[PDB]
């Protein structure tokens, strides 16, 4: 029964972040798609189409959309903050609460451009992911020097609405990036891979789809609805010198558990390395 | 209103995680259904006692009380249990084996001797049924009438997904989702250990990554677009994805879940091939 | 136009296969081009007079034919060639880089010593433009006219796709559809000697092979599906194509592919760093 | 000719793809083409219907439709199809099978039960038949005269690259162009997640990449040069291609499009000894 009333959001940027946040909230009832708005200098868009038939206003100009918004998310490629950052400064008003979903980009960075215009900013640093188009995200966020206690009671109670959230340390970002965050694009793969190893098998295209998305869905809800360790819930479906073991032993022959850790270690380290270059320039 | 009676022969994992999916579902009533087992030793029989399900040692027991019978225990066992009851099997019944690999001719065979229409059904499932998310197939039998089949979807679709198959698809799907929450789990142990060496707490890098892999199955079943353009989606230019998805590949990933499925189906397959031979 | 004059500065492989894919579409009349080259006894130097094109050896006398004027020479030698001519470039021309990795930027620097305001186009593309299938990307420079893009983009696209790009692209462009033609040949000759294994006679499975790939491409170009999902429509359940797919994978065939635009493109950019280093 | 009635037996992907290139190429009205599936309700049959294709439940209706009549079902219906309909082939018929590696000896003999002389021809293509690129090889049957091989020839040129062969290389064929579609679609995938990496945005890596491999496609099949010699003009010294070149043969690049067509032809052959065994 939450519903933000006064709160007027304002999406920089109108890209696939944009959508699946706003196709959230809407779906979730907090927020009036009417109560959206989102800019993008390029309104010939597929996510621009999708807002627009969501209800969410859509302009060209990123000063319209400061000025329509209380909460304001920078939703631009890392690159493009900086940019965003001195277009729209002047136009930063003691209501904002600047939001930053850029991989990478530190809230140091944006309180320093920020800063130049008008002193104590009020920046709130998240990481998210794409599940929360449906409702089932994960998000952290860090509040930073100027955001009041009520600023990130406020943004938990509106990213709660699309999936997890909680607070954590800036330092942890980085690698909630390369783990939840790149996450999904993890799990597509091995649900295409997954799919492909059964329809080597007999199985039709769909319905293999169909069964490994399932199996992913309900097997992660278990470890999330449980106490016991991952390893202990493995062992449940294991029958002695049955199916399962016998696939789990390929597996630890390819050294899948070791690949896992190589993508979360290389999405962390590339997140870590464009910041700084960012910082360098 | 059903008031239907179901019993488990088997009082292990599979029927504990059924039995707790059936009465979270509320399809059923706990006390309404009965699991046997000669091992009462075993913790899956003391969280059903602790549900409120009717435990015995007597498989016959447990055939005398059901309207439904499913067969929980390991496939070597099935044939045992067969000759064991199959004198109580009755018109009424519906045979329902849950055995990886055992197929309707094999129990069809077993159970005509006595009965000559036994009414068989075959599926193959999976643990997160006790979340009432499991992955259900189920193939009907030679006797098995219409609303059988029916009764059968409606019970598994309580607590999943559930789709009428050929049996021919069953130990390929056995090998998919039936083996597929464990791959799943060794996956999540995994992310977890990395989030771990890049700095995060052992409890928000297994939190986080659990949550990723739900939302990202959820998005795939709600999506009617390839996983490879979801995947597209994720990936900006240059970005932090697009170089984790490069290291996945560079150790042949997308090949070791292809070699999973095909070595869980595999055996299944032969494990039956024995099972027949004997 | 019709009375536009095209030279190219370097008379080899890319010069002869733009010239032959000019002159094939209709675009440019063989004699109103001509091409320049240290050596007139080369290969490509004869090819392109029996087309028509005018040859000579003198840099100096392609500049005063030409008004849009194309830089084929090997990217060391381009600056070299700029010092030579830069003297000769009046404010009719538009100078049309093709070296990999030369920046606008290194260009517009020699060029703007003798005369402020140089024209400069940077291009990237490959050499099925001699077959009019090339793919071809352009970065437009400081002083580069509105019309020179689009006359650019009219021109390049009588060959093949062509788009403009921001110059920060074309050395990862480099990497995907410039080196790609190799890419290809080397897969063509492997999967006829794969087709040889299996008994086919050589010329059949270079011709078969060949085929494939410009069908399978084709139809990606005409589809606006997914290629994993074209991929899927040809992959039936348990079949011979799925079967071939398992033993890609396990190669990391897709690694190898990722791994060759990297190493292109970052090739690409330490050479351009050793030319800007001197 | 143009009184030629052509009917698919299996109105799926192949009987799609070919029904759209033969309407495409004009050889063909959609009028004169009756498709038949069991599902009416398929996304292929609609696409087909659209087209102005005959669509109809009954397989005896397409035979009665045909001249000229595909088979294009799965290659396990096969013998079901010919026990259906057997007995409704008639002297003037043409049978063409497109299912992968079954042989004209078994359809002979299934026909030959019905009718002596069944005029029986076997094909192998692939899907890009749909953008009139395909690459189609056939053997003719016993009893099929010398103008049924000419017609069939004439046909499937239409859409693509068509030769006769003898039946016993129809295996191998499979692994490498029937199967080659899958083999691209996956190469460009990962060469567009190269592009992807390397800073490009996935649409235009898409089409660069695609594009790129169609172009060399068709300079190869323009040239008599080997494509050895192809990449070698290429390959600066030094330069970008050579240097992606090496990791490509680093990997196996090469064995591994070899292991490919292999496999899917060993499959293929395996795939029609579980027919025969039957
Ligand atoms: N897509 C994902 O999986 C997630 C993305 N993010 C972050 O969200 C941000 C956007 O991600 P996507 O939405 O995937 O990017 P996207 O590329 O889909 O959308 C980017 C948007 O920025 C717009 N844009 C470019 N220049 C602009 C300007 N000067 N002013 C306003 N808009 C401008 C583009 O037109 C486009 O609409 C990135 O910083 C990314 O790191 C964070 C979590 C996950
Ligand atoms: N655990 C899983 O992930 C799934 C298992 N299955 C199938 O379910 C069946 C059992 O699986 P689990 O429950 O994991 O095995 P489990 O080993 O946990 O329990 C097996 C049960 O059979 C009982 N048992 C042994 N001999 C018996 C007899 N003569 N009469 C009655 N009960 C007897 C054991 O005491 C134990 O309670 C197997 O056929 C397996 O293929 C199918 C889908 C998934
Ligand atoms: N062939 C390819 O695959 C593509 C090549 N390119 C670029 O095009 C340029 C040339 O490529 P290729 O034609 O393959 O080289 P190539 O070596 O076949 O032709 C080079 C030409 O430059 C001539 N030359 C050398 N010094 C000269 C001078 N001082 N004045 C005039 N001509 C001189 C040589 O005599 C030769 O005719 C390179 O910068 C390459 O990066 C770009 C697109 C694709
Ligand atoms: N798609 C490809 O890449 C190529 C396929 N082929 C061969 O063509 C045949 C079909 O290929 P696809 O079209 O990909 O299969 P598909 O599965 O897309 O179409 C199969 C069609 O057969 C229909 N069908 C099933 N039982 C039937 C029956 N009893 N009577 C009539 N129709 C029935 C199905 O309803 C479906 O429409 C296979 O033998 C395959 O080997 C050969 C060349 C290339
Ligand atoms: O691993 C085994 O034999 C049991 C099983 C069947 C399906 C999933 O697990």
């Amino acid at each position: 029964n939450l519903y933000f009333q006064s709160m007027s959001v304002g999406f920089i940027g109108a890209g696939q972040l944009a959508f699946a946040l706003a196709k959230g909230f809407t779906a979730a009832g907090v927020l009036a798609a009417h109560k959206i708005m989102a800019s993008s200098p390029d309104m010939d868009l597929a996510t621009v189409s999708a807002l627009r038939k969501m209800g969410v206003k859509l302009t060209p100009h990123n000063k319209e959309t400061v000025q329509h918004s209380d909460v304001l998310f920078l939703a631009v490629k890392p690159h493009i903050i900086p940019f965003i950052l001195d277009e729209i400064g002047a136009d930063i008003e003691d209501r904002h609460i600047v939001v930053s979903c850029a991989a990478g980009v530190t809230i140091s960075s944006i309180e320093k451009k920020l800063s130049a215009f008008r002193p104590a900013p009020r920046v709130i640093r998240c990481m998210t992911n794409t599940p929360v188009v449906v409702r089932e995200g994960a998000t952290v966020y860090a509040t930073g020097t100027h955001a009041q206690v009520e600023d990130g009671r406020l943004m938990e109670q509106l990213l709660s609405s699309v999936g997890f959230c909680t607070e954590v340390e800036e330092d942890l970002i980085d690698a909630v990036t390369g783990l939840s965050g790149s996450g999904p694009a993890y799990a597509f793969t091995a649900l295409d891979a997954l799919a492909d190893g059964g329809v080597k098998m007999g199985l039709p295209r769909r319905l293999a789809v169909r069964l490994g998305a399932q199996a992913l869905l309900g097997a992660a809800k278990m470890l999330l609805h449980s106490e016991q360790h991952p390893g202990q819930l493995k062992d449940n479906v294991s029958s002695p010198g049955g199916a399962t073991i016998h696939a789990l032993h390929v597996l630890e022959s390819g050294g899948f558990r070791s690949l896992l850790i190589n993508a979360v270690e290389a999405s962390c380290i590339r997140t870590r390395e464009l910041q700084s270059m960012a910082d360098q320039e």
